[PDB]
């Protein structure tokens, strides 16, 4: 059906984006699984602008897992307590740490469900390690993704978050293959600088013709 086009326009809008608009973080220049991973695990609860001001002497003396398994507690967390609730993510570095170290070698598995089986790893971090670090095909869908599809795709979709499998479907289908990176990331960039929380900038926006939100404009 034309939504065969809708669809269409979307991935273009954001695959360009990716090549116009790019933001810039230091973990989006490495593949390597620990990095990508642990870097995904400390931006909760916190800005891309903490963890990158910790990420140099972070992951100078973490190189790996076994670096975090030997580091007491109360070291790790002195080491990141600028990004807050330090205590509280040491204790659960330690605990990945001590699965992958016990369980897989020390080496994050190039495998779905048992990447998601990790302690504290969610659906979106699995995607953004089996995308980032494996280049494997892979939806990072987190409630900004879940606001422009709400937006531009409307309908059925307006009111589903990523609590819905039918919102993570759309998601998993729209993403191209060979360029799974550039979808999630771009996606990641324009949600924040075009279809915002607060009054999207529609004006800038390359898809408001198709957008089903900016009719109700
Ligand atoms: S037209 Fe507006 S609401 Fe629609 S995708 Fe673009 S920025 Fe988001
Ligand atoms: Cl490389
Ligand atoms: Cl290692
Ligand atoms: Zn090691």
């Amino acid at each position: 059906d034309a939504t065969n086009k809708k669809r269409k326009v979307f991935v273009s809008t954001i695959l360009t984006f990716w090549n116009t608009d790019r933001r810039d973080f230091p973990w989006r220049h490495t593949r390597d699984p620990y990095v990508i991973l642990i870097t995904e695990i400390l931006l909760r609860r916190t800005t891309a602008g903490h963890v990158k001001k910790i990420y140099d002497k972070f992951f100078v003396k973490y190189k790996c897992f076994e670096d975090i398994l030997k580091t007491p507690k109360s070291e790790i967390a002195k080491d990141i307590k600028e990004i807050g609730l330090s205590n509280q993510r040491a204790e659960q570095l330690k605990e990945l740490a001590r699965v992958v170290i016990n369980d897989y070698g020390g080496r994050v598995p190039r495998n779905r469900k048992a990447i998601l089986d990790l302690p504290g790893v969610g659906k979106y971090t699995c995607a953004a390690v089996m995308c980032l670090a494996f280049g494997k095909k892979a939806a990072m869908v987190d409630a900004n993704f879940v606001r422009v599809i709400n937006r531009y795709f409307g309908g059925s979709y307006e009111n589903l978050n990523y609590n819905h499998k039918a919102l993570w479907e759309l998601a998993e289908t729209l993403v191209p293959g060979g360029k799974c990176r550039d979808f999630n990331l771009g996606l990641m960039d324009f949600s924040a600088i075009i279809c915002a929380p607060r009054k999207p900038k529609c004006e800038k926006c390359g898809m408001s013709k198709l957008c089903s939100y900016y009719e109700k404009c």
